[PDB]
Formats: C-alpha cells, sequence, structure tokens
C-alpha cells in the first residue's frame, strides 16, 4: 500500500540515545522514538539526544562518556511522555528535562535542525 505520513514527528529524523534505566524499557522507548519519529541508537557520537538518568550522568561511565565527547545534551525519560503531550520547543523540552549540564552547540556531524 502506501499511505499514513505527515505528522506530529518531533524527533522525526533525529537519533535518540539512552543509557543506563529508565521508567521504560529499551523497546518501549526504541518505539517511541520511532514513534516520534525520531530512531533509538547504540552510538553516541552518532546520537542528536540522549536519555539516561541522572545517576547515569553521574557515574560518567564510557558510555556517558561518548555522550559528553559529542556533547549531546542528556534528558530523562518523562521528555519522551512530553514531546508526544507537550507543545513545547524541543529546546526548551530539552531545558525542561534537562539531566546533563553540558549538550549545547559544539562540533558536530551531518544532519541539522
Amino acid at each position: 500500500g502506501s499511505s499514513g505520513s505527515s505528522g506530529d514527528k518531533p524527533l522525526s529524523n533525529m537519533k535518540i540515545l539512552t543509557l543506563g534505566k529508565l521508567s521504560r524499557n529499551k523497546d518501549e522507548v526504541k518505539a517511541m522514538i520511532e514513534k516520534l519519529g525520531g530512531k533509538l541508537t547504540g552510538t553516541a557520537n552518532k546520537a542528536s539526544l540522549c536519555i539516561s538518568t541522572k545517576k547515569e550522568v553521574e557515574k560518567m561511565n564510557k558510555k556517558m562518556e561518548e555522550v559528553k565527547e559529542a556533547n549531546i545534551r542528556v534528558v530523562s525519560e518523562d521528555f519522551l511522555q512530553d514531546v508526544s503531550a507537550s507543545t513545547k520547543s524541543l529546546q526548551e523540552l530539552f531545558l525542561a528535562h534537562i539531566l546533563s549540564s553540558w549538550g549545547a552547540e559544539v562540533k558536530s556531524g551531518p544532519s541539522s535542525g
């Protein structure tokens, strides 16, 4: 067939990364990030967002490091629950659910918004 496109897709065209343990499961999340139009990834250097927990950002392990390296703002899971049920701007949403202190304009790769 061929039908069903153009809708509320914020993450639409965005690789979201996840770390530690979140309220939902990797799948439940991977689905959302995909439902929003985004896509869950494993690599941080190849991600636009990061959905982790304060604890994680606190751990600052190798995983979280990659995010810190790619200067990727880490937000909470509530973000997904908001991004879907929130008429706020990403930038705001992020800050409205920013778990990390970094994640700003920095040497990035392709793709922009």
